[PDB]
Formats: C-alpha cells, structure tokens, sequence
C-alpha cells in the first residue's frame, strides 16, 4: 500500500519534493531505497521505521531536521547508506544509530554541529564512509572522537576551520582523506601516525604555511597529495623521497622561494614527475618552473649546526636534552645512539623523540643510555654532523 504524496516501484518509495512537515506513517515493510529530500521535515522520532527489515538506503537530507531522538534508527538490520546533509542538526547522534553492524555509509555534510563527542560513533564499527563535510561551526573535537572505526576508509572533514588535524591515529584502515578549506597552519608527523594504508590525502586551500620535518613519512601508502592554494615557502629535506608510492602531488599556488632549499624538491620533480609549481621568489627566478632549475644559479654548502650538543652529566629520573639547531630549519636530521640506532622527528618512539627544533628529548633517562650521541645533518649541497657523549 503506496502513501498518497509519494512514487512507489516493485521496494523504492519516493516523497521527493513535497512540504511535508513530518515522515508519512503508511510506509510498505519491503521497501530498500527511501528518498525523503527537499521536504521540510525538523524532527525524526523513536522508532518512526517501523518493520523496515529490508531497508538498505535511507535519505533524509536537505530538510531542517534538528532532533534525531534515542533509538530513531531501531529495527533496521539493513541499512546500508544514511544521509542527514544539508539539515539543521547542531550536535551528532550518538544514541539513536543504536547497534547497526550493517551501516556502512554515513553523510552528515553541511550542518550546524558544534563538536564530535568521545566515542560517537562507537555504535556504528561497520562504517566505510563518514562525510563530515561542510561543519563551518564546527568549533570542537574529541580526541577520542574517531574510536570503534577500524574498518573506515573514507574520511571528509573539509570546509570545517579545523585549526589542528583531529586525531586519526585510531583509523588503521583509512584509504582516503579530506581535510581541504581549513586553517591547518602546520602539519605534524604525529598527526598522521599510523596511517599505512593511507593513499589519498587533500589539503587543498588550508592555510598551510609550514611542514615539519618527515612530516609524512608514515604514509607509506600514498599516492595522491594536494597541497594546492596554500602558503608553503618550502619544505624540508626529502620529505617526499622515502614516499615510493607517490604518483599525483599538487603544489601550485605557493609562495615557492627558490634558494638552495628548493633542489631537492626540483630534483624529485624533474625525476618523479607525477604528471607546475613556480618559483615566487627570489625576483631573479620569478615565474621560473621549480621542476626545471639547474643548479648553476645556485652557491650551496654543507648545513651548518648553529646549535650543535654539548656534553651532559644527568641524574636517573631527570629529563634530558642534547641540542642540534641548524641553519636551515628544512635541513634534513637523522640522530645516532650509542647503540647505532638512527633517529628522526618522524620517529613513534616512546621517552626519546627528535623534536621539530632538531634537539632530541629525554623523559625518564636512564645510566645504561650512556654513550656517545652523533647529530647527522643533510641538506642539498652535502652532510655535516657534530658529536657529544651524555653521562
Ligand atoms: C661528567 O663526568 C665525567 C666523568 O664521569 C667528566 O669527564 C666530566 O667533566 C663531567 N662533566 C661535568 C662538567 O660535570
Ligand atoms: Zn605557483
């Protein structure tokens, strides 16, 4: 039995543009597509879907729907799709998707929601695609927001004003990421650790203007990187270079300043051509394709260590610190214990990690960390590194 302002077919029922303040009771129980769109519904009651067992799509978008209440999405052991864009929703609904092992995407783009709570969307583990689009009021979000998403591997948090990149280490399944038109300023190794699967990142128009040191060198899977429209001078040494699988990287409309810092990047260009950067500065190379600079207009030297380690006598329990500050900051620093482990800022290791600065840092220190350390520094022209033993 059809509704009256709707379209039936065989198990799709379509109530498309029509001013209906409410969903239609008379619902047939066979029904897999459902398209409540343009209408002006605001509030979606406790179990409004009643016997939908077949239900796979449910579309619920571009309404003024500003309640979704506990349970709202009970006896749906199909669902598939869910889409709530477009509405007025200043919060997410953590209760109502209660236990759905069956939803595999979700489309909460364009609303008014303010944060995302810890662990909400625990209840839905299942998901694939999570469109987080468009929250311009967006103003908070959790640090454990992003939890029982293992199998997730779409993610949009563009058009957002994120200042920081939220916390994704939680998404060890995470195949592609938007993260364009926000106000990321910089980008942090840490804020993609534990991403290998990893394969498209966008941070297209995001008010980038620094990259830290191997930054990216976790996403050992990426293919596709857009660093379009932003504020980049630069980038450090061979940020990209241990990236093997990288094969489309945008880096058009950046102030490039083309000094000695800029060839290692030309010479990626020039070899991995992902097939349009220019140089903005210096006057004399204005306009100038990055991927085509020789090295002739260039006088380049080995780093220098401005800051190199001193000796230090510590006590069990203490922190600890041994400096190595270098002119550039994009010079590239690979550290070296005793033991002949090597060390980088892109480093997961717990007490010791090479700060930004190039200093590594000690929390905890042990006696049996005695020995001599060796700061190695390297940039475009050559290698520098500068020695000191800690007690
Ligand atoms: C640290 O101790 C060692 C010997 O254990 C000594 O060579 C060194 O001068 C000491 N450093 C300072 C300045 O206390
Ligand atoms: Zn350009």
């Amino acid at each position: 039995s059809c509704p009256a302002a709707c379209s039936c077919s065989n198990s799709r029922v379509i109530c498309t543009r029509r001013e209906l303040a409410e969903v239609p009771a008379s619902i047939p129980v066979n029904t897999r597509y459902l398209n409540l769109q343009e209408n002006s519904i605001q509030v979606i009651r406790t179990d409004t879907f009643k016997h939908l067992r077949h239900l796979e799509i449910l579309q619920l978008s571009k309404n003024l729907v500003r309640k979704i209440e506990v349970g709202a999405f009970n006896g749906l052991p199909s669902l598939n799709t869910l889409e709530l864009f477009d509405n007025r929703l200043t919060t997410v609904p953590t209760q109502a998707f209660e236990y759905l092992s069956k939803l595999r995407e979700l489309w909460l783009r364009n609303n008014p929601i303010e944060s995302i709570p810890s662990y909400a969307f625990n209840r839905v583990p299942s998901l694939r695609r999570l469109d987080l689009g468009e929250l311009k009021r967006l103003e908070y979000i959790s640090e454990a927001a992003f939890e029982g998403l293992v199998n997730l591997r779409y993610l949009n948090l563009g058009m957002c004003n994120l200042k920081d990149i939220p916390n994704l280490t939680a998404l060890v399944r995470l195949e592609e990421l938007e993260l364009s038109g926000n106000r990321l300023d910089l980008i942090r190794p840490g804020s993609f650790q534990g991403l290998t699967s990893l394969r498209k990142l966008w941070l297209m128009h995001a008010q980038v203007a620094t990259i830290e040191r191997n930054a990216f060198d976790d996403l050992k899977s990426l293919e596709e990187l857009n660093l379009s429209h932003n504020n980049l001078m630069s980038l450090p040494h061979d940020l990209f270079t241990p990236l093997h699988r990288l094969e489309r990287v945008h880096l058009n409309h950046n102030p490039w300043h083309c000094n000695c810092d800029v060839l290692w990047l030309s010479w990626w260009l020039k070899e991995t051509v992902p097939s349009c950067a220019r140089c903005h500065a210096p006057a004399g190379l204005k306009g100038r394709y990055i991927g085509e600079l020789d090295q002739s207009h260039f006088t380049c030297y080995a780093p220098v260590i401005v800051e190199p380690p001193t000796d230090l006598n510590v006590t069990e329990g203490m922190a600890a610190e041994l400096k190595c500050r270098t002119g550039t900051s994009m010079t590239s620093v690979n550290w070296l214990t005793p033991n002949g482990t090597l060390m980088t800022h892109g480093s997961y290791r717990v007490r010791i990690s090479v700060l930004h600065d190039g200093t590594l840092n000690f929390t905890n220190v042990t006696v049996q960390d005695t020995g001599q350390y060796t700061c190695m520094v390297t940039n475009s022209a050559g290698n520098t590194t500068a020695s000191a033993t800690l007690n």
